[PDB]
């Protein structure tokens, strides 16, 4: 208990031990091993750098500007031989068994008000089918499109990044269901960090008498997560050359999208992000920018008000290459990245955070009382020698899925709406009749982005809906 004490006196969180009068043997023994898991000369040192105000207003005004449209091309304007150019090279790279996922799971927002891992959310599609099993598909899909073309049957490894709540449910979900199709040996599961909730004035919370506050240390924090639960050593010996990192809750997401993968081998890039067209201000999506010569996102919540409302002589946001978090790295990269992501900045967000207050009574504030802090994934493409960014069209891409249907933006509804108005664009692209108030929705197992089809839909008319093809 004195080494203890004095380790967190020493860094002014004595507070945490306030309650060992009252506790039991065994609530001690947890309080005692919720701080061991705590470098608090490091966790001390973090707060104060990322809470630095005279350098945060120096960021403030730093002199921002966006990326030039001369700097990146959009996938819809490319001739369709360039795209199959692209794609013949992303689906080589995945039959050689060279590209992996990063699927970012491990976030633990409560907006939408589901007690599970996001990514076990049904949006209501005819399918019923979770964000989880649509992804599981179309790798299933792009690795059978692969090996059509290419010969080797080469697995994409999904490595699932999740966090301490999120870690159990999730490989207990992939588990119940046989891991839709398929192979156990190509899931990794790894978990990233995490880092303790403070008050306003720097001191940490108590979530109990007995458990200390904390939180996941942001999706940046999966380049440490990457180095220290031995998914680099992984990535080496499978010979893994490609990585594809994306949020969990993109219903749109094209995952080991071959076309994104072969652009970035073809261009060289050792890093790169897919972004859409912002047409509102206030969308909750960061923005890519230039800043001291190198790229940078610059997230919503850090974009000034006059920034995001900015408009070009057009009418366009001055600001309008939003981020999707969808990102290419290239192995090298990432091994290089997690040797300096020390370096990354930590990004402070005001939260309702529940605490025992000063009379051992556990509060729900309904104001911000204290601070989370977050490595963001995207913090690393200052670093990169050759970084890309690739404008995709929104209907086809990106569909967040962040809040509940009472915000009616980035909703269950508007994601089951993005998915079956892009499919019924599918079926209409490949000769199939099919009016706006029929609900059609393509199999993943059938159709990764609109091929396959002609035989099926070409000449039909789709008067009954619900309607599902099936593979
Ligand atoms: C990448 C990032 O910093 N912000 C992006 C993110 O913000 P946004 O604030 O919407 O999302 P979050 O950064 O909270 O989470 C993004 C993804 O990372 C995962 N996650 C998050 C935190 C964590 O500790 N662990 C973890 O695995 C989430 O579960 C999700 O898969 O999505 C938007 C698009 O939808 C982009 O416009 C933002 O620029
Ligand atoms: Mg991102």
């Amino acid at each position: 208990y004195d080494s203890i004490f004095e380790n967190l006196n020493s860094h002014g969180q004595g507070h945490l031990l306030k309650y060992w009068p009252d506790l039991s043997e065994k609530e001690r023994a947890q309080l005692l091993n919720d701080l061991k898991k705590i470098d608090f000369a490091e966790v001390n040192e973090l707060f104060r750098r990322a809470n630095d105000t005279s350098k945060v207003i120096q960021e403030k005004v730093e002199d921002l500007k966006p990326i030039p449209d001369s700097h990146y091309e959009a996938v819809p304007n490319l001739s369709n031989e360039k795209i199959l150019e692209y794609e013949n090279i992303g689906l080589r790279e995945i039959s050689d068994g060279k590209v992996g996922v990063l699927l970012l799971a491990g976030g633990q927002a409560t907006r939408l008000g589901f007690g599970h891992p996001k990514g076990m959310y049904d949006v209501g599609l005819p399918s019923r089918k979770t964000l989880f099993q649509i992804q599981a598909e179309r790798i299933v899909r792009v690795q059978q499109m692969a090996a059509e073309k290419y010969g080797k049957e080469g697995k994409i490894t999904w490595y699932i990044m999740t966090s301490e709540h999120t870690r159990g449910p999730t490989a207990d979900y992939f588990r119940s269901h046989n891991y839709f199709g398929l192979n156990e040996e190509d899931i990794v599961y790894f978990e990233q960090g995490t880092l303790p909730c403070f008050d306003f004035e720097g001191k940490i919370f108590l979530d109990e008498k007995y458990h200390v506050s904390s939180a996941p240390d942001g999706n940046g924090g999966l380049y440490r997560a990457l180095k220290n639960q031995g998914v680099l050593d992984d990535i080496a010996k499978r010979g893994v050359e490609h990585l594809h990192a994306h949020s969990v809750d993109n219903i749109l997401i094209k995952v080991a999208d071959p076309v994104f993968i072969g652009y970035c081998k073809s261009k060289n890039a050792d890093c790169a992000a897919k972004v859409v067209q912002k047409s509102t201000p206030s969308e909750a999506v960061g923005v890519v920018c230039r800043v001291n010569g190198h790229y940078k996102v610059v997230e919503y919540s850090e974009l000034t008000d006059e920034a995001a409302e900015s408009r070009t002589a057009d009418g366009r946001l001055t600001f309008s290459a939003g981020n999707i978090c969808n990102h290419y790295f290239s192995s090298e990269f990432l091994t290089k990245i997690c040797n300096f992501e020390s370096k990354l900045k930590l990004h402070v967000a005001k939260k309702k955070i529940p605490y025992v207050d000063h009379e051992g009574v556990r509060q729900k504030p309904t104001e911000p009382n204290g601070i989370k802090m977050e490595k963001f994934i995207f913090d690393v493409f200052e670093f990169a020698e050759n970084f890309i960014c690739l404008e995709v069209a929104r209907d086809v891409e990106f569909s967040a899925l962040k809040n509940n249907d009472a915000a009616k933006k980035d909703c269950p509804s508007t994601a089951r709406e993005d998915l079956l108005r892009l499919h019924r664009k599918y079926v209409r692209e490949a000769g199939g009749i099919v009016e706006d108030n029929i609900d059609v929705e393509i199999s993943p197992l059938l159709s990764y982005g609109g091929e396959n089809l002609t035989d099926l839909v070409s000449g039909e008319v789709f008067t009954i809906s619900p309607y599902h093809l099936k593979s």
